[PDB]
């Protein structure tokens, strides 16, 4: 499984979301697990997305941190199993 | 107060931006979302946590009916769901 995971902090606003789906979207890039958990005490929230490994993934990386919701990108600084293990309980 | 909206969805690209897109386009924020593939299909689930409201009866057609939504159900998922997730994450 050649899957990286993206974990996003973003703002917590009506929209942020379809933005950065939006442009997985243009570049018809399937995002396979989604979590999105709202960070306590702030305006923020933690999108994490799990995508296949792609050769465009860097300018997309770059691209998802120049949105103006997106105060930061990390790649592969998750839990690598972590869809693994909330899948267990939720399937 | 919060309810989980669950949907069937078919796991191809743009389909969360057309789900998101419908409350994107009210202002209406979500408050957590789950994604997961379906194994063995080419569909994924959605569980999306946002507040209960009258807006969302209206929302909750227009979300049927989108091409990709397979089927949409709603508050038949405990909304702590994700507490027990959130436990375990920065
Ligand atoms: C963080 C994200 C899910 C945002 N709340 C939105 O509704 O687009
Ligand atoms: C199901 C959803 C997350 C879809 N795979 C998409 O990329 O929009």
């Amino acid at each position: 499984h050649d899957n990286v995971i993206l974990e996003l902090t973003v703002r917590n606003h009506p929209g942020v979301m379809t933005h950065v789906c939006g442009l997985f979207a243009r570049r018809a890039f399937n995002v396979e697990g989604i979590l999105c958990l709202p960070i306590q005490d702030s305006d923020k929230s933690h999108i994490w997305l799990l995508v296949n490994d792609d050769q465009r993934l860097e300018q997309m990386i770059s691209q998802i941190d120049k949105l103006e919701d997106v105060v930061k990108v990390q790649r592969n600084q998750s839990d690598p199993t972590m869809f693994n293990k909330i899948a267990v309980f939720f399937q």
